[PDB]
């Protein structure tokens, strides 16, 4: 198949590309490395199936256009946004922009050329789990910054062109995911920052009391179900969650990962507002429908993440 | 109190200017004039209450800057949209460019100058009622036109405002509102339409089997529903419906105000799928918060605004 997976060069769609191109598909990426380098493809740079990496925005409507309008994709995996939290919250319009707006632009070129659209979503979407079953596709949307609120819209819109034209769509809703090629500063995940503070012999901190908890998503896992959602048409007009079931606290995070290598410390929490207390999913869905379960344990996935770290360093 | 209220030249616009200025605040309309003409301002003309009705878009960035930047204003009442559903299926660009980027422009400096929003949304961002409790705020919500899923973007963002940084807004669900100064011709609502179509002794056509339902709410009881919801402290943070009770399938309705005085067709539907097949609002928590209840009946409300338009004639 002709596949379009914009933000391809990032932490979770350079994955989605490997097993795309594992799968012999015809890849094109755009990204326009706001949040990346292509070091994250560099390991496709010879595969002939990975037809071209387009530096270049989704906000760029005529560069957009031109793209559909000179391919013939069968099908885009949509994963290229703004993603962090606190830049949405001191900068809503550039998230806006990236994650409704350049949503839009391509949804409209998906239409007029008939390409099934999966639309990266987030747990973030979610009001907190209220009991151990967790937080399924019918539980209750609550946009607690404007990322989270951004990713929502788009979604809507998405659904809105499955609704009003049959267009092929899928929204899927991934909760938090580690592994490699996920970012170790400022701008990553808690995993990697965590797992990177103990490589470098500096102290976990933790924001707020660190009670608040995640069910985190190891990256292959996660791709596979990312790519999954787009082979199935029994997925077209679904919302769909991915994740583990189990959940962790951050203060309990941080005792795994730093295996009392280095101190552990509660800072003040800098959108304690926006903060979801308690992430845990409930993925029958997907087991059901894509025949989808995760494969790896955070002990061994926080293993594999840091054997991929340390080789950097 | 200084009041912005977006689209106050439109049908239900004007009804809350009205109840505004009844109420001795100062009230500044932004309106294009789209879907409207001044006309329905007359009345207020000489009201130095009614500060300044300015024309321009929600969509011009740099207009809403300024506006905001030169006044002073407590709340906004935020009406301004397109509303059609048809046009959003056969344009949804012009749809989300003025009911989600609008809205946005509108939120951003609603922040900057500690203005708080109503944000009116739609009865449409509904899947249909299943029972004769009808819908409540928690129920699910469905797409189905690209009109629905502006609105649910929007109404996204507004409350990403609220959570993120504490600004005041209200997400308000009317239902399917008719009354004098509605238009009568293809952009119009049901009601106008059909009093218009026997006043003028042409039949009333009915899209469809005529078998869907909606829960229709005179004009005046919908303003006082928006005013009170701006009004309120208490329903800040919330999302508000508003309605009747009782939803009448379009057949009846059809019966109802043509009396036999002309024929009645059914057509083939211009969308049946994104039409909402019953319609019919659970409005308890209006009813708590707001006090709001609505006053006018059906039979009432189709000889009040069969009057009006006979007036116009
Ligand atoms: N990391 C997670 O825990 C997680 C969980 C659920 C969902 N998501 C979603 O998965 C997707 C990928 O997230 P990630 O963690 O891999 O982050 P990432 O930043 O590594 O990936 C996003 C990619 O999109 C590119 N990009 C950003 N804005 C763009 C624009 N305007 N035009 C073109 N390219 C642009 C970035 O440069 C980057 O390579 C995002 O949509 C995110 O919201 C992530
Ligand atoms: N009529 C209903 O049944 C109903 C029910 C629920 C909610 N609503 C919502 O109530 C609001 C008012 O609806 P209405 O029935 O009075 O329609 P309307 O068209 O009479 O009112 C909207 C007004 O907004 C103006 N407008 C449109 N786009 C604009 C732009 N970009 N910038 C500035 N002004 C603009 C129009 O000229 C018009 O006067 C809308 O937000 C609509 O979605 C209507
Ligand atoms: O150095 C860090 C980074 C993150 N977190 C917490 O870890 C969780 C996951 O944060 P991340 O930024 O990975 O993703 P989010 O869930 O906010 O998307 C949140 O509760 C953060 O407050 C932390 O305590 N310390
Ligand atoms: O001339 C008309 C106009 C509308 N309708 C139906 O009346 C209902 C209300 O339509 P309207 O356009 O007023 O508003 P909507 O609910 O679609 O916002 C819908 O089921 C329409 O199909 C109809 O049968 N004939
Ligand atoms: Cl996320
Ligand atoms: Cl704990
Ligand atoms: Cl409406
Ligand atoms: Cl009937
Ligand atoms: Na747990
Ligand atoms: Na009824």
């Amino acid at each position: 198949m002709k596949i379009l997976v914009t933000g391809g060069a990032g932490f979770i769609g350079r994955w989605v590309v490997k097993r795309l191109l594992q799968d012999k598909h015809e890849v094109w990426i755009l990204d326009n490395l706001a949040n990346s380098t292509t070091a994250n493809i560099t390991e496709f740079a010879h595969d002939l199936n990975l037809k071209q990496c387009i530096q270049g925005d989704i906000k760029d409507k005529k560069l957009v256009a031109q793209l559909f309008e000179n391919n013939s994709f069968d099908l885009c995996y949509h994963l290229a946004a703004s993603i962090n939290v606190q830049d949405s919250i001191d900068d809503a319009r550039a998230t806006f922009e990236n994650d409704t707006i350049g949503t839009f632009n391509l949804l409209e070129q998906c239409l007029n050329y008939d390409v099934k659209m999966v639309f990266m979503s987030t747990c973030m979407v979610y009001d907190k789990a209220t009991n151990i079953q967790g937080i399924s596709e019918l539980d209750p949307i609550k946009p607690a910054s404007p990322y989270a609120g951004s990713k929502i819209a788009a979604e809507n819109m998405v659904l809105s062109y499955y609704y009003a034209y049959k267009l092929p769509v899928v929204v899927i809703r991934p909760f938090n995911t580690y592994g490699p090629f996920q970012k170790t500063g400022g701008e990553g995940g808690v995993v990697a920052i965590f797992i990177n503070n103990k490589l470098d012999n500096v102290p976990l901190n933790i924001y707020g009391d660190g009670k608040q908890t995640r069910d985190l998503l190891y990256v292959e896992d996660c791709a596979d179900f990312v790519v999954a959602a787009g082979y199935s048409a029994k997925a077209n007009g679904h919302i769909i969650n991915a994740g583990t079931g189990q959940d962790i606290s951050i203060n309990k995070l941080a005792e795994l990962i730093s295996g009392n290598k280095v101190s552990i410390q509660h800072v003040t929490h800098i959108h304690p507002q926006s903060e979801i207390q308690k992430l845990l999913c409930n993925y029958e869905k997907a087991k059901t429908i894509l025949n989808w379960e995760p494969k790896v344990s955070l002990e061994d996935g926080v293993i594999k993440t840091e054997e991929w770290i340390k080789s950097l360093k």
